[PDB]
Order: C-alpha cells, then structure tokens, then sequence
C-alpha cells in the first residue's frame, strides 16, 4: 500500500462549471475557463489507516467525537429523515459505538469535518484543495464530460464509481461490489490517477461555498473571502440519479465546517511534494 501517494496534476486551462446545469440551485452554471498552475494530488482519498497515522501522532480529537455524535444513514444503522444524529458516531465507529473500522482500514476516513480534513492534511505537509483544483483534477484531462471517464455512467458495461444501484433510499441492491464504502484504492484511476474522485466519500475543499459565479477568466482562484459553509465535492456511495445527481465533477454542495457525516471525507493537495 502507498495510499499516501500524490500525483503530479499538470498546469492548465480549463472550464469549470457547465452551461448545462443538472442542479441550477447549485451554482453549476455559468461555465468558465479557469487557469491553474502545476500541483500534486492525493491519488486516493485519506483512508482509515492514514488517518490513524496522523491521530497517533498528534492525539487529534475529532469535533464529532467533542460533540458526541455525527450523521449516520438510516440505511446502514438533520438534512433529510435518512440523516440521524447518532451519539456516538465518529471516524472509529462510522455507525455508532457497536461499529468498528478494524475490517474495513483502507476505506476513506469518515465523519471528519471541514476542520479536522485542514488539520490532517496540514499536519501531512498539506492542504485542501481548492473547489477549481479538485474539479480540474476530477476532470482527467478531458473537456465538458459529465464524469472523470466521459459521459457514460458504465463504459464497457463496467462500473467506474462507488454509487448506488436500486432504489434510493430503501434498497442498495450493491451492483457495483459495495454497499457502504469502498477501498481507496478501488475503481479504475482518471487521467491524472486520480481513484474515487467521484463517489465512494464526499471530499471536502478549502472554498466557501457561493451560487454566484463570474464567467470571467481566473487564475487559481480561491473561491470567496467568506461565508458560512465550505465547498464538498464528487458525490458519494449515497449517490444516484434520482435524487442525488452529484457524482459529476461539475457537481457541488455544502456544510458547515464543524459538520460531519458517514459519507463524507477527505483527500489532500499540495504545491510541490512534501
Ligand atoms: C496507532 O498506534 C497503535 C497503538 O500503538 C498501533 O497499534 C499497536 O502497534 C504496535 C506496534 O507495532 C503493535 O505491536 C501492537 O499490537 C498495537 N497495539 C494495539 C493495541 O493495537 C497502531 O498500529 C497505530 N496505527 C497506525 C496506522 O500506525
Ligand atoms: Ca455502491
Ligand atoms: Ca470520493
């Protein structure tokens, strides 16, 4: 296992957003060409064991673990009846007490908040990505496709992504080899090499969230100067067409950044490698 690893994202012009919205009250539109400068990547997102690292060496309590609950989903035992406030919920018990991470340490690290993910990845030599970097990375190299691979949700008739199969939120018939989340490392990598960009755990990114986009050109622009929520990303093992159509890179929601939950995650960027 290597899943600290980072992949180096090449310097370029891109479009973010679409002229195509699939969730106007999102702020997927206007689309516009946003320039980065060359970074790295985490080709995987933080995993259990990763993030074991980080708290044996700094002691890291979690704000789920100080609060004393996080949102778990109904499905595998709020924002809808599915979420539950669950006493006891956190990174080692991603459903509550009688819950465990033992079997599963190379899945992404959950019911981590906004800043526990800027925590980790600082203390690993770090940072969140930006909303602009992680779209640009989640694209893979390819231009105004709906997902890092294209447009097709099963190329080749093979899975690409950890979503949900069956009928939301009642039946995850796990088609696609996992019901709850996957290993980091599971599913065909982008263009960049880049494993579970859409799906698997939501992923946090260091923006503010706005609905209010320019067309104009940027350059490695950082979102805006402030607000109340942070910018999430990629969708997640939750998602499907019907209700959750978020497992594209133009895709984009939000908490507050003490939230948590069990689907949502992390993975870090850097400007040069640590
Ligand atoms: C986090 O620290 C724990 C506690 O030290 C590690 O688990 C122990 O590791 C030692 C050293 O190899 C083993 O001999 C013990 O059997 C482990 N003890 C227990 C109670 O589990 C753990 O491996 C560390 N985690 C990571 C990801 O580095
Ligand atoms: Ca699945
Ligand atoms: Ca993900």
């Amino acid at each position: 296992l290597a899943h600290s690893k980072m992949v180096p994202i090449p310097a370029g012009v891109f479009t973010m957003g679409t002229d195509d919205p699939q969730i106007k009250q999102d702020g997927e539109a206007p689309a516009r060409r946003v320039t980065i400068d060359a970074f790295y990547m985490d080709a995987y997102e933080v995993s259990n064991t990763e993030f074991e690292k980080f708290v044996n060496s700094t002691g890291y309590l979690t704000e789920a673990e100080k609060f004393g609950d996080s949102f778990v989903f109904e499905g595998m035992l709020a924002a809808a009846p599915w979420w539950l406030p669950v006493k006891g919920a956190n990174w080692r018990h991603p459903e509550g007490p009688d819950s465990t991470i033992l079997h599963r340490p190379d899945h992404p690290v959950l019911h981590v908040s906004w800043n526990d993910a800027v925590a980790y990845c600082t203390w690993a030599g770090k940072r969140l990505p930006t909303e602009a970097e992680w779209e640009y990375s989640c694209r893979g190299g390819l231009h105004n496709r709906l997902f890092p691979w294209g447009n097709k949700l099963q190329p080749k008739g093979q899975h690409y992504a950890n979503i949900w199969q069956g009928e939301f939120p009642v039946t995850n018939t796990g088609e696609d080899g996992f019901q709850g989340t996957a290993p980091v490392d599971a599913f065909p990598p982008n263009g960049y090499g880049l494993y579970n960009i859409v799906g698997n755990a939501w992923e946090w990114t260091s923006d503010w969230w706005t609905v209010h986009h320019s067309v104009e050109e940027t350059l490695n622009p950082k979102g805006p100067p402030s607000g109340k929520d942070r910018v999430k990303k990629g969708g997640s093992y939750m998602s499907h067409r019907s209700y959750c159509y978020r497992y594209r890179c133009a895709a984009r929601s939000q908490n507050t950044p003490d939230s948590s939950a069990s689907n949502l995650g992390f993975r870090c960027a850097a400007d040069r490698l640590p």
